[PDB]
């Protein structure tokens, strides 16, 4: 197979579910020489912030001299972006070989257990683990798919476990209450392994407290064991100070906007410091400083153009966009054009009652359900036609942001 067939092949996998066990992937991993049992890992989960934290954790560790594997989702530009080593997406040719290797293994198994099969995420998660072992990375930062406990990736013993925050966003798969949802995410906490969390709301904090008392794990929470005393905007990013038991690392700079990102970075820093100590590996404030100065989070309030000035964002929910109206408020004093692809009229009121011109377009790769334009392109062309010097901000969905980026940069 060529790249195309290979990727098409991965997405062909059947829709299976309900499996409190990991027997399926474990069966597969076994045939792959159990790579998940070798090497080092950092397990990251959270409702909002997991992707950001993990990306910041990797950069810091890379800047210190380690070869770091990264498994995240979703992909912005290409699929290869799901598996990166030192922030380099897996080469197409390398993906063709891995897929083929995991396929022969799969096929051998179906010759013994005729009806044996796996899901898409399980196949991808298995390939990533194998790949990371093949390339022999020092550590792999693993991002949980959803929840934790029964997640396809939760089949490792990490060096550290990260839990950014618990929210009712995935309330349809995890549970109906904070408590229920927290029980899942706590599932990635292992005996004796330290856990780093943000400042969880009371219901979730009780779940972790009780969980750790059981695994005897050291628990470092944001605003208790470490924090961000000072923080503010500095150009298209923020300048802030990190503080924990060891002290202060003042005036750090990240090219990230959004005051909530402060907690994600603090979590990344603290987490990285826990990994260094646990593996007696040296990590300096210089390593951290340079690692963050490079923590670019593509498609997340990213200025992809200067002239004309264009910005792409993945904001989604009401609260998800509520940190935006306030984020755009701080960065801009002049009139701007917002192009939103929301899915509903509930958010539309927050954007319309916030900026002068605001266009509502459809989100690509989504059916049309029952200020308007037929596509972001039409909305983009009209704006640049009427008021050329007016900055344009595109937001509403991670897929829309992803589509514009692939077009304007790709």
């Amino acid at each position: 197979m060529n790249y195309t067939e290979t990727v098409a092949y991965i997405h062909s996998f059947p829709r299976l579910a309900k499996t409190g066990d990991h027997r399926r992937i474990l069966t597969l991993l076994h045939a792959l020489g159990n790579p998940q049992q070798q090497g080092r890992y950092i397990h990251v989960t959270g409702t909002n912030g997991k992707g950001s934290a993990a990306n910041a954790i990797a950069h810091v560790l890379e800047a210190s001299g380690l070869t770091v594997g990264l498994y995240t989702s979703p992909f912005i530009m290409r699929f290869n972006e799901r598996i990166m080593i030192d922030h380099e997406p897996i080469p197409d040719a390398a993906l063709v070989n891995a897929v083929a290797f995991v396929r022969a293994a799969l096929e051998r198994l179906q010759q013994q257990q005729a009806d044996f099969n796996v899901t898409e995420f399980e196949f991808i998660t298995a390939l990533g683990y194998w790949y990371f072992r093949q390339r022999q990375v020092d550590v792999a930062v693993i991002e949980v798919g959803i929840g934790g406990d029964t997640d396809s990736t939760n089949v490792i013993t990490p060096v550290v476990s990260v839990l950014t925050e618990v929210a009712l966003d995935h309330q349809k798969l995890l549970g109906h209450t904070i408590t229920a949802i927290a029980k899942h995410k706590a599932g990635i906490i292992k005996r004796g392994i330290p856990v780093v969390t943000g400042n969880l709301v009371p219901d979730a904090a009780a779940v972790v407290a009780a969980k750790v008392a059981t695994t005897g794990s050291q628990w470092l929470r944001f605003d208790r064991d470490f924090s961000v005393p000072k923080a503010k905007l500095h150009g298209w990013g923020q300048r802030f100070t990190y503080e924990d038991q060891d002290g202060r690392i003042s005036d750090l700079e990240v090219p990230l906007v959004g005051d909530y990102q402060q907690r994600n970075m603090a979590i990344a820093i603290q987490t990285a410091k826990v990994y260094a100590k646990q593996t007696e590996w040296p990590l300096t404030p210089q390593n951290i400083r340079q690692g963050l100065a490079a923590s670019h989070w593509p498609a997340r309030l990213e200025k992809i153009s200067d002239t004309p000035l264009i910005v792409i964002d993945g904001a989604h929910n009401p609260d998800g966009i509520n940190g935006l109206i306030t984020a755009l408020k701080q960065l801009f004093s002049q009139p701007i054009t917002v192009i939103a692809g929301i899915l509903y009229a509930a958010m539309a009121d927050r954007l319309t009652a916030a900026f002068s011109t605001v266009y509502l377009v459809p989100v690509p790769g989504t059916p049309r359900a029952l200020r308007l334009k037929d596509s972001w392109q039409e909305a983009l062309a009209a704006s640049l036609n009427d008021v050329p010097d007016q900055p344009i901000v595109i937001t509403g969905s991670l897929y829309l942001a992803s589509a514009v980026r692939q077009t304007l940069l790709g």
